[PDB]
């Protein structure tokens, strides 16, 4: 088992969702804590997690949040601490994800699977990790977006490379 040196992950959520908050109906915004943007993508930075190169499983955690509002506060969606979980070819992408309904009311989704993975490219050896999947949203994933996008909605893709170390 290898830890995780330095990670890196890209990831915009989803483009439309994005263009959607930022629009004239949600009429909103959204801020960062301890996560970037860049070319439509989020951008993570995080130094934990571990990899087996052998069974070609692993976990990469990051920190930081990012935080929708719209609808004139009735939108309020945080996704927060996202970590890749892959086993082999596929994986989950887990995220602490709180999100108000469509009357205001908050609801705490926990430590969740967000979405599941299905990498196109995935890459383990000795000294780095890497690959892409498409996200295709979850159950609570769905109920976090107000039933707006069902279960299964395909989401942008996400991306990540790793450096690897301490056996
Ligand atoms: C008073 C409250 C709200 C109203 C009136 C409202 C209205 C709308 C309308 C008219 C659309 C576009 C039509 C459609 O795609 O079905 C939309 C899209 C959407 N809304 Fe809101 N909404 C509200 C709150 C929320 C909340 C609380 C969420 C939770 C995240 C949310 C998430 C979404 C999503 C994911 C979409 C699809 C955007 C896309 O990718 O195209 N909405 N909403
Ligand atoms: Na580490
Ligand atoms: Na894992």
């Amino acid at each position: 088992s290898l830890g995780v040196t330095q990670a890196s992950a890209q990831w915009g959520v989803k483009a439309s969702f994005q263009n959607y908050i930022r629009g004239s109906i949600a009429n909103g915004s959204w801020t960062l804590n301890g996560v970037g943007f860049d070319n439509q993508q989020f951008q993570f930075s995080g130094n934990s997690g571990a990899v087996d190169a052998e069974n070609k499983t692993g976990s990469i955690n990051f920190p930081g949040s990012i935080h929708f509002t719209g609808a004139g506060g009735i939108l309020d969606m945080q996704i927060a601490n996202i970590e890749i979980s892959f086993n082999g070819n596929s994986g989950e992408l887990i995220a602490d994800v709180v999100s108000s309904d469509m009357d205001g009311n908050s609801t705490n989704y926990g430590r969740t699977v967000v979405g599941t993975l299905n990498f196109s490219a995935l890459n383990v050896s000795a000294t780095e990790a890497s690959g892409s999947a498409s996200v295709s949203l979850s159950q609570s994933g769905s109920q976090a977006f107000a039933d707006f996008y069902t279960p299964g909605t395909q989401l942008d893709p996400i991306s990540f490379s790793a450096t690897l170390g301490g056996l």
